[PDB]
C-alpha cells in the first residue's frame, strides 16, 4: 500500500524496515514462497496505525451521564475512571493506564468495560488468558514456522485500527506470564517487538482492564504493575433494581417482545430473587428472566393470550416450583452449630460450623487420658495449625471460666468446617470454632441468628479478617440480624451503603471475651 | 466460476481480497507451483456461500408435529425448540443459540438433533470431537502447509450451502477447546476466521447443537455459554413404546423386511427388555433387536421357515438363555448392607453399601482403644472426609439412642462404597453409610425394598442431591418399592412423569432420626 | 551491509566467520530459505557493536552530583560507586564489576541502578531471571533451530550498540543458575559462547548489577561471585524526606498538577506514613499520595474548587478512613507473650509469641508425669530443635531460680511462634521463648515495651544474629522503648545512623541471666 504509509506519522525504523521490504518485492518473482512471504510480512507492516489515534472524549459531565445511565452501582469503577479524564485533561495526550476488576462472578465487569469505552470513545478489544498457555498468542513467533501469525495484539491492533483501544485481559487470576509482563509495564511498554515482526510497537496509550475472582492468584510480577479496583455484589433490593431497570428491557428486547405484552412485576422478581437463585451477581437471575420471557414469547406466539402478565400467582407456569426453599441449613442451631460468614471465590457465604462427641465420656480419669480433636473440611496447613490454636484457646478459656467443667479437654472431639473460603480467609473462622467448641462443652446452643468472624489468637486477641462487604452481603441474604466483627474492622463496615447495614446489630469486638459475652 | 461469486449476494469485503487475489491467479497461467493451488484457494471461497439463509419454517404447528412424530418424550428439547421457533419467529429474522443436551447413553440425542434439522428445514451437520486433540481440523490449516484442508465449518458451509445449517458437535464433553470456545462464543462469534480462508464468516445464525454425557467434564469457559438441557433415561414401559414405534421399523428398514415378513412381539420385548439390557438407554436394545432380525433374515433367506414370527419360547432359538437372570445383588439383604442410588455416568444405578468386621471383638480391652474404620471403594478425598464425617455421625447417634452398646466405638470395621457414582455424586451415600454402620452395630438388616440416598451432615441434617430422576429410574428398575429422599428434593420427584413414581413410596426427609424410624 | 563494519573494530578472530559466511552465502542463489536464514545470521552477527565505548563520564564531582541529586541515603552503594569511578579513572578502561543490591521491596534498587547508570553515561538495560524456568531466554538457540532469536545479551548489544551496557538481572532470588555463572564469571566473561553466535562474545566490560529481597537464597555458586551490597528500609523521618523531596513532586509531575493548585503538609504527609501504611519501603506510599493527587486532579478539573489544600482534617476525604489504627497487636502484654523483632523477607517485622497451657495442673498429683510443649507456627526441623533447646534451659533456669516452682517441669504447654521470620533467622526468637516460657511459668508479664532477639544455646549462652538494622527499624516503627541484643553486636547497632538509636535504650547481654534481670 502507499495512502496507508503516506497518511501516517511512522519512524525512521519502520521506514527503514519497509524500504527494505518494498525492495525484496521488487527483487523477487512471482509463484514463490519467498514473495508470499515478503507480502504477507509488508500487509502486516502495513495495517499498524502509527501516530494514528481516536479523539476521546473528555466533558466530565457528559462522561458522568454515560457511566451512570447505563449501568448502576460501581460507584469506584466510577470514580476512578473520572479521576483517568480529569488527568487525561490536565495534561496534553491520552494516559494509557492498566487497572484490575475483581469481584464475585456476573456483576458488571465486562459490561462496565464496554461502556467505559463508549464514555472513552475508544475503540475496544478483549481476550481470555483463562485458557492459554503458549506465549505464541501473546507475543506472535517468527516467519519461519508454517503456521504463522501475531499473538492476537497485533491482531488487536489491526482489528482495531487505532493506538489506544482499550484491551481488557479477561480472567488473568486463571493463566505465559512472561508475555503478560513484557505488556502491562510502563517502563516495558514503549517497545514491545512481537516475535512474528521484528519491530517494536509502541503501545504505552492503552488502558489495559483485567478482570479476576480473587486478587490472591494473579501472579504478584502482575498484581505489583495493576491497580486492583473491587466490584462487589448485590443485595436483594439492587438486584431487584438491576432486574428492572437492565435485566427485563435486553431480555425483552432479546426475545423479540416489547413492555406492552410482558410484564413482570417487581413482586415476581423478588421471588425470582430470592427463590430461583442463590448467587451474588445477576447471572443467574438473568437465565431465570431469560427463560420467563421466551415462554411468554411462546405463549404469544402460538396464541395461548395476546398479553402476559407474570405474578406470583401465576410464574410456576413460566419456570416452575422454586429450587431454593429454605434460607439457611439450620433454622434454630443445635449446642455444636455456629454460622460464619466464610469470604469464597464466589462472594460470601453463611457457612455451618459443627462439632460433634467421637468417643463416650464416660471415663473418671484413672490417669492422664488427655483428650483430642479430629478435624475434616479438606485443610492446609495453615488452616491446621489455626485449629489447633482455636482448639487450644477454648481450653484455657474453659479453663477459667467454670473449672468444674473438664469437657473439652477430656475428651475426643470431632470438628467440622465446610470447604467454602479461600486460603487467605480461611483462618478466619477461628471464632467460630472457639465458639462451636464452647457451646458443645457447656451444653448451649448459640444465640439464635448470630454470624461471626475474626482471627483469633492463643491469648484470645480477635484479629482484623478481608472482604467484609461480601460476608455482610452473604448475611445479609441468608437471614441474619445480629453480627460479631474485629474493632479493626469498623472503617470498612461503616462506608458501605445504608442498604446493607439496615437492620444488622453489630458488635465491633477486640477480645474473645466480649464475643463469650454477646452470643450467650 | 466468475458466475459463482457474480451470484452470491454481497460478501463485498470478502471480494475486495477476492479481487485482489482472483486477478492474479488467473493473471498466472497453469504450471506454477503457486498457482496450481491458488486456484483452490480460489474455488473454497466461490463454493463457500456468503448470502443464502436457507428458508426457516416458523409454523409452530406443524413443527410440533414433526416433532412429536419420530421422537417419544423429550419434552423439554421439545418445549425448548417450540420457544426457539417462537422468538425466531417474533424476530423478523433467524436468531441462532447455542444449546448442549446432556444424558446417558442411548437416548436420542443425535437424533433428536437430526428431527430438529428437519423440522426447522435448516440444512443438517454433524461431526465429533471425542478424541480429536489437533486444532488442524476444527479450524484449518494455512496454505503454508503441505496439507490443505479448511478445517470443518467451511467445511459444512461447502456441503450445506447455507449460514444456519445447525452444526452438531458429538461427545463435547471428552475433548483443543480454545478453538471450541471461539466457535461458541457470541462474543467471538459475529467472525470467525479459519486458518485456510483468512476471511470472516458470519456464524452468529447457525444454531449448535452439542451432546454430552456428563456436563462436569464440559470446561467452564464452555459449560456457562451453552445452555444446558437434560435428557433423561427410559422406564420400561416408555422403553417398550420406543422399541415397538422406532427400533424395529428401523432395523426392519435395515435387513429388508415388512410387518407380515417377519414379526416381533410386545410380550417377547418386554422380556427382551428384563433379561437381555441393563442399560437406561436403549442402544443395547436396539442392538438385541437388529440382531434377531438378521436371525430372522438368515432363516427366511435359507428358507427354513416362511411368515417368521418371534415368540418367547423360541426366542432362546435366536438369542440363547437370557444373561441377566437376576434383578440385583441381593434381594434380602443381611446386616451391614443397604442399598444405595447412585449417578453414574452411564445414568442411574443401584449400589449396595456392604460392612464387615475386621478383627474379633471379644477382649476386657485395658485402656479402653479406639475402633477405627477402613473404607475402600477407590475414593477421593472429598468421599474420604465425606466417610469420615458419616463415621462419626454413626458413632455419636448410637451413643445416645443405645447407650449400652458399644459396638462403633470399640471394634474394627471394614466399608466398602462401590464405585459408580460421579465424583459430584459422591457424598451422597452419607445415609447410606450410616444406615449400613447402624445396621451391623445393631444387629438388623434394614427393610427390604429401601434405596435411599441424600447427604448427612456431622449432626445429621439431610442435605439435598442431585440426580433425582436417573436415581428413581434405578430404584424403579431394581424392585425397590419404597425411596427415601431429602425433603428438599420434593420439586425433583414430584414432577416426574406418573408412570415413573407409579409404585414407590416416598419418603422425604430433614434429619436421619426419620430415616432411621423408616429403616428400622 | 558492510558499511557498518566499514568504520567498526572486529576481532581478527570473527572476521575469518564473517568473511567465510560472505562467501557460502555468495555461492548460493537468492529467493531461498537459506539465502534468507543466511543473511539473518549475519544481520545478527553484524547488528552488534565490537569496539566502541560509549564515552563514560569520568568526573568524579559530576558522578557524585548525578547521585546525589536523585536520591535520598543509600551512602554504601554511592559510596561504591565512586569508589568504582576512580578505580576505572585509574585504569585505562574498566572491567564492570559484578554488583547485587539486596533489601525490602520498594526501597530503590532500580532507580538508584538507572541514575548510576546515568552517572557512568553508560545506557540502561534490565531483565528479570526470577519467574523463568528455561535456560533458554539466556543462552539462545543453535543455527539449526526451527526459527530462532539469539539470547538475551544479543538484544541488550542490540538496543544499545556498546559493548559496556551495564544491564540489570532482576529478582535473582526467584530462579538456569549455572547459565547465569557461565555469564557472571570473570574467567569466562569475555568469552559467552551462545549457540546463535559461535564466536566468542567478550562481555569483561560492562557491569553487572542484580537485586535481591535476601541473599540466602541466591544460590552459592552464583553468591561467590556478587559483592553484595545492602540498601535498608527507612523510618519515619527517612520517609517524610523522600516523600517532600521526590515521591510528592513526581506524583504531581505524572498527574499534570502544578505547586500552588495541590500542596500536601507535612502534617498529612507523616500522617499517611504513620496511618495508611505499614511497610518498610515506599512502594505503598507512592500509591496513596498518588491516589491523593489524582483525586485532586478530578476536583480541579471538575470544576469543584480552582485550588485544594490537603491537610489533616481533609485527608479522609481524598483517601478514607485510617487503615492502620494500632502500632501493634498488644498494648499492654498478658503474662506469657514477648515481643519478638523478626527479620522477615519483606523487611523487619515486630511479633508476639504466646504460650497457653493447654491442659490443667493436675493439683500436684503423686506421680512422675513429666510436662510437654505443643509448638505452633509453621517449623522446620532446626526450629523444632531451637524451640526445644529454648524449653529445656527454660526448665533448667527455673530449677535453679525458683526450685519450689513446678510449673514448666510438670504442665503441658503449648507455645506459638508467628510464622513471619526467614529460615536463616528462625532461630534468633531463642530468647523470646525463653521469656516467654518464664513469663507463663512465673505468672507475671514482662516490661512493658521491651523487645528483645538473640539465640540461645543449653546453658543459656546468647548467639549473635543478623539483621539488626531491619529489626531495628521494625522496634522503631511498633513504638518500641528498650531493646535487648547480644553483646556481640554493638558492631552493627553503633554504626546505625542517630536517627535509627534515638529514642531506644540498648542493653547487650551475653548470658540469659541478664535478659531476665532486664525484663523483670
Ligand atoms: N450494575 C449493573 N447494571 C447493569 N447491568 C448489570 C449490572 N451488574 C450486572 N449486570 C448485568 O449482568 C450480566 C453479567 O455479565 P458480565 O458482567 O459480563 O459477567 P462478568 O462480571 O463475569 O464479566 C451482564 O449482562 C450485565 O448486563
Ligand atoms: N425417545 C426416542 N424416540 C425414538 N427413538 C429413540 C428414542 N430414544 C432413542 N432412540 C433411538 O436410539 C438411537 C439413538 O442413539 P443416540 O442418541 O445416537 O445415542 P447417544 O444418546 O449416545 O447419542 C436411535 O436409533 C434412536 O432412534
Ligand atoms: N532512597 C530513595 N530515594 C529516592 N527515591 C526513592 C528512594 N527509595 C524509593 N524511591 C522511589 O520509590 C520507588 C521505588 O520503586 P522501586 O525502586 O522500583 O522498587 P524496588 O526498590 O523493589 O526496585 C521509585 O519510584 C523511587 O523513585
Amino acid at each position: 500500500f502507499r495512502e496507508r504509509l503516506k497518511e501516517l506519522v511512522v519512524p525512521k525504523h519502520v521506514m527503514d524496515v519497509v524500504d527494505e521490504e518494498l525492495s525484496k518485492l521488487g527483487l523477487l518473482d512471482n509463484h514463490s514462497s519467498e514473495f508470499n512471504v515478503t507480502r504477507n510480512y509488508l500487509d502486516w507492516l502495513t495495517s499498524i496505525p502509527w501516530g494514528k489515534y481516536s479523539n476521546e472524549n473528555l466533558d466530565l459531565a457528559r462522561a458522568q451521564a454515560v457511566l451512570e445511565e447505563d449501568h448502576y452501582g460501581m460507584e469506584d469503577v466510577k470514580k476512578r475512571i473520572l479521576e483517568f479524564i480529569a488527568v487525561s485533561q490536565l495534561r496534553g495526550s491520552t494516559q494509557g493506564k492498566i487497572l484490575c476488576f475483581y469481584g464475585p462472578p456476573g456483576v458488571g465487569k465486562t459490561s462496565i468495560a464496554r461502556s467505559i469505552a463508549r464514555a472513552l470513545n475508544r475503540e475496544y478489544f478483549r481476550f481470555s488468558v483463562g485458557g492459554m498457555t503458549d506465549v505464541a498468542e501473546i507475543k506472535g513467533h517468527r516467519r519461519t514456522y508454517v503456521g504463522a501469525m501475531p499473538g492476537k495484539i497485533i491482531q488487536c491492533l489491526k482489528k482495531t485500527k487505532t493506538e489506544n483501544p482499550l484491551i481488557l485481559i479477561d480472567e488473568v487470576d486463571k493463566i505465559p506470564s512472561s508475555a503478560l509482563l513484557e505488556l502491562l509495564d510502563p517502563e516495558q511498554n514503549a517497545n514491545f517487538l512481537d516475535h512474528y515482526l521484528d519491530v517494536p510497537v509502541d503501545l504505552s496509550k492503552v488502558l489495559f482492564i483485567c478482570t479476576a475472582n480473587v486478587t490472591d492468584t494473579i501472579p504478584e510480577p502482575l498484581r505489583d504493575r495493576m491497580e486492583m479496583i473491587n466490584v462487589s455484589g448485590y443485595v436483594a433490593q439492587e438486584k431487584l433494581a438491576i432486574a428492572e431497570r437492565y435485566l427485563v428491557p435486553q431480555a425483552r428486547a432479546l426475545c423479540g417482545l416489547d413492555e406492552s405484552k410482558a410484564k413482570l412485576s417487581s413482586d415476581v422478581l423478588t421471588l425470582l430473587i430470592k427463590q430461583y437463585c442463590r448467587e451474588s451477581g445477576v447471572r443467574n437471575l438473568q437465565k431465570q428472566v431469560e427463560k420467563v420471557l421466551r415462554k411468554s414469547a411462546y405463549k404469544i406466539v402460538s396464541g395461548e393470550a395476546e398479553s402476559v402478565e407474570v405474578t406470583p400467582e401465576n410464574l410456576q407456569d413460566f419456570v416452575g416450583k422454586p429450587v431454593f426453599t429454605v434460607e439457611r441449613m439450620y433454622d434454630v442451631t443445635p449446642p455444636g452449630v455456629v454460622m460464619g460468614l466464610a469470604w469464597t471465590a464466589m462472594g460470601g457465604s453463611t457457612l455451618f460450623v459443627e462439632t460433634s462427641l467421637r468417643r463416650p465420656q464416660d471415663k473418671d480419669a484413672k490417669g492422664d487420658k488427655d483428650g483430642s480433636l479430629e478435624v475434616t473440611g479438606q485443610l492446609g496447613e495453615v488452616m491446621k495449625e489455626s485449629a489447633r490454636i482455636a482448639y487450644t484457646f477454648a481450653r484455657a478459656f474453659l479453663m477459667q471460666h467454670a473449672p468444674a467443667n473438664d469437657y473439652l479437654v477430656t475428651s475426643h472431639i470431632h470438628l467440622h468446617v465446610p470447604e467454602g473460603a479461600t486460603p487467605k480467609d480461611g483462618p478466619s473462622a477461628g471464632c467460630t470454632i472457639v465458639t462451636a467448641l464452647l457451646s458443645l462443652a457447656m451444653g448451649r446452643p448459640v444465640r439464635q441468628n448470630l454470624a461471626m468472624t475474626g482471627e483469633v489468637s492463643l491469648t484470645g486477641k480477635i484479629l482484623p479478617v478481608g472482604g467484609i462487604k461480601e460476608k455482610t452481603i452473604a448475611a445479609k441474604r441468608a437471614g441474619v440480624t445480629c453480627i460479631v466483627l474485629p474493632a479493626e474492622n469498623k472503617k470498612d463496615f461503616y462506608d458501605l451503603a445504608a442498604f446493607i447495614t439496615e437492620g444488622l446489630e453489630v458488635h465491633f469486638v477486640e477480645h474473645y471475651r466480649e464475643i463469650f459475652d454477646i452470643a450467650f
